[PDB]
């Protein structure tokens, strides 16, 4: 059922082409993401998953995509049976989202791996019967697209994918799993989530898609990896091409994750005459500043990783003290684990080796020196004193015996001289963690005192009895 306006420009032969196709659909009322989500998944498995024959490109014929358009929407409209769902004010009901998402659901194979690459798409959901998590959604949205429900659209936080839906677009449901293990709430909405305070939801500082939105998750959705080791460089800048043309139209200007995307795209292969990694960072900060009340953890994530591969130490470190300030107003509950492992992974391992390299570049005689700023020494206790604040009130705890270990490790890479120059107040800082609070005098000491750090840290109450 595609118009004939959208057929003109096949066959796709290039990526230049896949652009202008997306540029077309961009240009309409409402792109139509089945088509574009198609289109994608079809030149992501003959550039990554099968190169068997791959001379160029692989072209997209408009006789292929076209009867794959057509197994999705006879699919979708002969199993899902609008009449008996009467859309009340052109908006549609929770039963309609519901037996939507579970069409999706139950095309689905029983058993497959449900992590592995490649699985995002329309064309995999078509050929494979395969999703992942937030693919599910994304194939809702595309159903509901298909049956004319307008008011249908994705939902993102940093680490989930839901629906919203009806009058002004206020009701949410869940319509795929979150996680390994955790137990289905499809069909509810995402309130209780939000009430608790968890990361998960973002306090409600979620996405809501526009369909603008929507083509801009697909592009993020690309995968160009072929194995481990290997990249498409087909797919890199096929995804970075249509990356910068949702920059241009406006269509990231709500999308953090998406500015990230682009800006670790571009440190890896510049486009002459376009903004730096850096700015795009900043912008994807200044986005989750003004749109979602700067309750967003990646945004500082993606810069502070760039500042960490190009070994700004001090710069790293800011960037992770600002998103422990982000962090420190959620409550860490269960389902946030992914990102309980990014910080414990930055704690514990990426700082630890970022201080052991600078005490080895300081050894043999770096001058402005991470180890020798008393603002770095700043940051890293800002870092530290959001992730005690985190913990509390929280359901479950954040920090153990593991964490002191690497903490104290980390505060010895400071020399005292160095350590001593910090105000802490009530480079001056101010704690909001009791936990930082009590620690304070211990900070400063020439010695480390080691046992005390790890009583104050994980508030042990007793040493060893013999
Ligand atoms: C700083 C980082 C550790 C590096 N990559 C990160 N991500 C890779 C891109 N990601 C994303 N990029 C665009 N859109 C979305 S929507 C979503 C939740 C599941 F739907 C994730 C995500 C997940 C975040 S965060």
């Amino acid at each position: 059922g595609l118009k004939a306006a959208q057929k003109t420009l096949f066959p796709l032969r290039s990526i230049d082409d896949v652009v202008r196709l997306f540029a077309a659909e961009l240009g309409r009322e409402e792109p139509d993401l089945v088509l574009l989500s198609l289109v994608l998944g079809f030149v992501e498995h003959f550039l990554a998953v099968n190169r068997v024959g791959l001379t160029y490109f692989p072209v997209a014929d408009l006789s292929i995509i076209a009867a794959l358009y057509a197994r999705f929407t006879a699919q979708i409209r002969g199993a899902v049976d609008l009449s008996l769902y009467p859309r009340e004010g052109g908006v549609s009901s929770r039963e309609l989202v519901k037996k939507v998402s579970d069409v999706i659901w139950n095309s689905l194979s029983r058993s497959y791996f449900k992590d592995r690459a490649h699985i995002q798409s329309l064309f995999s959901f078509i050929t494979g019967t395969k999703l992942d998590s937030s693919g599910v959604a994304f194939a809702v949205v595309g159903a509901c697209q298909a049956l004319g429900l307008r008011d249908v659209h994705l939902a993102l936080s940093e680490d989930h994918a839901w629906v919203v839906f009806g009058p002004n677009g206020e009701q949410t449901a869940e319509v795929t799993w979150h996680g390994k293990g955790n137990e289905d709430r499809r069909g509810q909405t995402v309130n209780a989530g939000v009430a608790e305070r968890s990361w998960l939801y973002l306090k409600g500082s979620y996405m809501r898609c526009d369909r603008k939105m929507e083509v801009a998750f697909m592009v993020c959705a690309i995968n160009p990896s072929i194995d481990l080791h290997t990249d498409s460089l087909e797919l890199l800048q096929l995804q970075q091409k249509l990356l910068w043309l949702l920059y241009d139209l406006g269509h990231l200007e709500r999308y953090p994750m998406a500015l990230g995307n682009l800006a670790d795209l571009e440190e890896l292969e510049p486009t002459p005459g376009r903004p730096d990694p850096l700015t795009l960072y900043h912008k994807g900060i200044a986005s989750a500043k003004t749109y979602y009340r700067d309750e967003h953890i990646y945004p500082y994530m993606y810069l502070a990783g760039y500042h960490c591969r190009n070994r700004n130490v001090r710069e790293a470190l800011q960037a992770w003290a600002d998103t422990a300030t982000v962090i420190q107003d959620y409550n860490y509950c269960r389902e946030d684990e992914e990102i309980y492992k990014e910080f414990f992974e930055v704690a514990n391992d990426v700082i630890p080796n970022l201080l052991k390299e600078a005490a080895s570049l300081l050894e043999a005689g770096s001058q402005g020196s991470a180890l020798q700023d008393p603002e770095c020494f700043a940051h890293l206790l800002r870092f530290y004193d959001g992730i005690c604040k985190w913990e509390e009130g929280s359901p479950t705890p954040v920090l153990h015996v593991g964490w002191a270990t690497f903490l104290v490790q980390s505060l010895g890479r400071f020399e005292g001289q160095v350590r001593q120059k910090v105000r802490i107040v009530s480079p001056v800082l101010t704690f909001q963690s009791e936990k930082m609070k009590g620690m304070k005098e211990l900070l400063v000491a020439t010695k480390i005192n080691s046992s005390a750090i790890k009583l104050q840290l994980t508030a042990q109450s007793q040493v060893q009895m013999k």
